[PDB]
């Protein structure tokens, strides 16, 4: 029982445990109410709404949870502004997420086994975020790690299922511990580089492994009676290696389908993603994104085999699109961090699916000019331990309206441009975006993580015949159907990625911060947004009909219910209708002319 | 950097011990799938041998066949598979993938996919954990044998799963590695913590010894300086894996509110037994064992302690102790030892997820009982073998002779268990790990029994005193809301016959008959004819037991044995039981032919 043991106990006994508990509860309740999963009584007061949530205790008798909140013009999102108080005889602030959920779900029905996992994820989030917060007291690399807060919406934004406290201290991105990758050799019976990636992959091994070290690895392979020409080389997260590959691949290790080689020469360090590591020794070198079998936000951190296969072809396709577009290339100067090489070992087995794979991505340091710095886009709405907006200084310096205008211009507009001019919808969540700035002045946007979340509407492409052919890349694409991967047959996929991903779940978080902290009204926020959208597309008259057909000004739209998906089995279409703030903003924008 | 433990794991996986373990795990798997009728291969009979042809389908839905040779044995019709398991499609190849074997076989035969995946995972983890153990083993007192029999269960195809241990934890806590460990002491608030039923006085006394007055005093002073009242807490020892990987992360809210308070480490070192949640005191061998909660899955079940069973443990042991001390045969002739679970404590809340997760039962050290020339061996040790295949009882058999040794064994070991059933209506769970042979240089002396709290069944009409039967309904709220057959008490007399045939014989004593036949050419028929003679010899001394003995029907031709593997492949099923022949039946027929 060492110092890390002591740390963990102190973290829990501290005020940071209370604070983290209150936050998970807050976020949980906002989400249940917003999505209409529960339906409290609502008593209106001047600004606030008092919600009364019904439940039943273990004894099948009545209980109320009280809290005060707001229903916001920004997509009708709910903010809970107070403690969540359990009323039976006497009032007390809720101590147990588990108790809260089960009392509340005796009244409203859910699938029990889903409830159980969800409760476990919320508890683990509290646990893991408690010690992150207890452990905290810039520039891009530091900021990635030091914004430890994680997701503003998802009740369990920290679960890390499969990490107990020591692994968490070792691997959690908040702690910034250097680590080494494990190099293995993987037999070509089951291993493949990314589609049409062979030349690039062979070149990247030269710089990544090192030339001499690679020769020495091949000699060792020969010294076992194996033929190095029959193998590819894959880096593996050391946690993944020790806790997953060794036990689940034993059969491949015994027959030399997999050969342990050794440790990377360079040290690496986790990013917000944690399956994504930067080279600490040489920061110009590519990041590596590797398989991790760990459950964070209800999904395993595995890399899908079809997705790994296609990552390089996708980055090459996108890079061409952007390079032939004068606005994106010359004016907004958008940055795409290319996932330019990939490799994987994929056997039939269901249990190991997506468990060993790697994608290399360009460092954002390749792109940063001198004088330029970068911040993760979800950092723009982040706060200091004492609750001060991390962008406070900048806003004081540049003014709120001017800073926000520039932000919309350098960051939001290019994303929407891509949707309307190209029918290409990049996953627009804050975690995919990085703002490049100069002393806090917004300059250009960088985008990443294409291989997982990209969507597109084929008829809008400039060249349909240049659209990468997915069916030739993987048997899974080949046997798949329309809408399963990347391609939508519905034009509404475009409207939805913009309203839902870009605005409701990401940029909208900024509007909350500016309203509550600087008294900059949400109506004025969406005003600026409409104005900049309009200033852009007025320069592109041929886009007029198409802009309209996308309907960004629709008075309401159907938004994903992300939390409901966690409580229910069928989950076919879980959407709820919400108001669209752009609608009213545009009506006022029109009157104002 | 990757260390020497990493290097070991890799060498073990890359070695020949991996091939043997894989082969063994496949063998036990196929044996039980055929035995329980989960699959029904074609059977082609040679003189003795059977060729088994098992159907499957590959992923392209093309037929495949698995082939092996084996036997159906007179001992309960158990299946022995004597040859490698070969996959036949185009060519023939020994099967390398337990997952593939199971996937192909279950494309033909329907199971629950979900259960199939877990089972495959457990089989792979078994292979993985046992490979490291077989690889580390080299080429003996009681304590030394507990940790040196590394083979685990001869029936269950995954006998090593240990779901929740990766290789490093396995090295630390796996009983094969005999690593000394410290218990973690916690204080638990009496709002949720209780001593076992009517155990308060014995518990207070046992904390004196186990913690020490000095430490306990210092423990109380620590709680007091946190502004908590030392009189509101009990004290529970926790496995250090359980504390760090389970309690700390799942009890955070109890730690926050001082429902649970960390005190420190035990003074003494402990070492795991075959059970791994049961720890012996290494520093002071006469001190009691600790059986503690562990949330890991071995053989498909969580290693938690059921709260109701922790609560009734001290009372069950007092009850059994009294039954023995008033019976001349058991007390005087047999001299049976019952290692008493004499104290227990737990912290138990509502939460479903932590159910059974923090609990402790203390048990008497077998060293309390051993005479000056006596030693002890775990009962499943009797059928264990050395890495090279020599039965570990080999020297003893050479010294006393086989028939003489087997008769003494039956007379001192098997008879008193059966006596308990017939005279007392009490069936202790009689499997191999519940029994300890006490011997003098390999001469069988007497039997010691353990693990009462979970396993025991009884038939109320058979009790010598039905009113001395402990009233469980008063001990825990789960017993009081429970129904007949739920815990400990069976309404059917067949409960008793099944505990003898199925637990004592089929899954335990029968394994010895296999070893004697295959190693020494001692025929299974002779083995069972000795068992019958000895049972008869005993009961001819107790005429008052005749009609009771008859009604139990140990000589019935066929009976219903548990299907243990089937249970791992289905959520719900109609039976769980299958009919097997009883070797005591024919043996008795023949024993009768003497007169
Ligand atoms: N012959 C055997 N009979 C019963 N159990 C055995 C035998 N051989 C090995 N074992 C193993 O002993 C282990 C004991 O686990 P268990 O938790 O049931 O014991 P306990 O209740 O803690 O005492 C099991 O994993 C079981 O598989
Ligand atoms: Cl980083
Ligand atoms: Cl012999
Ligand atoms: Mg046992």
């Amino acid at each position: 029982m060492d110092m890390y043991h002591t740390k963990i106990l102190k973290a829990i006994e501290s005020e940071d445990y209370i604070s983290v508990r209150r936050r998970v509860l807050r976020q949980l309740v906002e989400s249940l109410i917003y999505e209409g999963i529960i339906t409290p009584a609502r008593i209106e007061k001047e600004e606030q709404i008092l919600f009364l949530i019904q439940g039943l205790d273990e004894d099948n008798k009545s209980v109320t949870y009280e809290c005060y909140g707001r229903e916001r013009i920004t997509f009708g999102r709910i903010s809970i502004d107070s403690l969540i108080v359990r009323v039976q005889d006497g009032k007390q602030e809720i101590q147990s997420v588990a108790q809260f959920l089960e009392e509340v779900f005796r009244v409203v029905n859910v699938e029990q086994t889903k409830l159980d996992s969800f409760i476990h994820e919320l508890e683990q989030t509290i646990f893991k975020d408690t010690i992150a917060q207890y452990e905290r007291c810039k520039s891009y690399d530091e900021l990635e790690n030091h914004l430890i807060d994680g997701h503003p919406y998802h009740p369990s934004y920290k679960a890390r299922i499969g990490f107990q406290y020591r692994d968490n201290f070792r691997y959690g991105y908040e702690f910034m511990r250097p680590i080494k990758l494990i190099w293995i050799a993987a037999h070509k019976k089951n291993a493949t580089v990314g589609y049409e990636n062979e030349v690039i992959y062979d070149k990247i091994l030269k710089s990544e492994v090192g030339e001499r070290k690679l020769e020495a690895y091949k000699e060792r392979i020969h010294s076992m009676g194996c033929d190095p020409k029959q193998y590819l080389f894959i880096p593996v997260h050391p946690w993944q290696w020790e806790n997953f590959i060794i036990s689940n691949y034993a059969e491949d290790i015994q027959d030399k389908g997999i050969i342990y080689l050794g440790e990377s020469a360079d040290d690496y360090c986790a990013q917000q993603s944690m399956r994504t590591l930067r080279n600490v020794t040489n920061p110009k070198r590519p990041y590596v994104k590797v398989s991790l079998n760990i459950l964070n936000t209800s999904t395993l951190r595995t890399l899908k085999p079809y997705s790994v296969a296609s990552a390089p072809a996708i980055s090459n396709w996108l890079s061409n699109v952007v390079s032939q577009d004068s606005y994106l290339r010359d004016e907004s100067r958008v940055i795409l961090l290319k996932e330019f090489s990939s490799v994987m070992y994929d056997t039939n087995k269901k249990a190991t699916y997506g468990s060993l794979g790697c994608i290399w991505r360009e460092s954002v340091h390749h792109y940063l000019g001198e004088q330029e710095d970068a911040v993760p886009f979800n950092g723009l709405y982040a706060k200091e331990k004492d609750g001060t907006p991390i962008i406070d200084a900048w806003l004081n310096k540049y003014g709120i309206e001017n800073w926000l205008r520039l932000l919309i211009q350098k960051a939001i507009i290019p994303v929407i441009h891509l949707v309307v001019e190209h029918g290409i919808a990049l996953e627009s969540h804050g975690q995919n975006m990085i703002l490049v700035h100069k002393e806090g002045l917004p300059v250009r946007i960088a985008l990443k993580d294409f291989h997982e979340g990209l969507e597109f509407y084929r008829p809008f492409l400039k060249e349909m015949n240049k659209c990468p052919d997915f069916t030739k890349m993987h048997k899974t694409y080949a046997n798949g159907k329309m809408n399963d991967f990347f391609e939508m047959d519905r034009i509404e996929c475009l409207q939805e990625m913009v309203l839902d991903a870009l605005f409701l779940f990401n940029v909208g978080e900024l509007a909350f911060v500016l309203a509550d902290k600087y008294e900059w009204k949400e109506e004025s926020f969406w005003m600026i947004v409409v104005e900049e959208i309009e200033n852009h597309f007025r320069k592109y008259p041929h886009l007029k009909d198409r802009f309209e057909s996308i309907q960004l000004y629709t008075p309401t739209f159907y938004a994903e219910q992300l939390t409901k998906r966690r409580l229910y089995i069928d989950v076919e279409s879980l959407v709820h209708e919400v108001p669209n703030p752009l609608y009213r903003a545009r009506q006022l924008n029109i009157q104002k002319s």
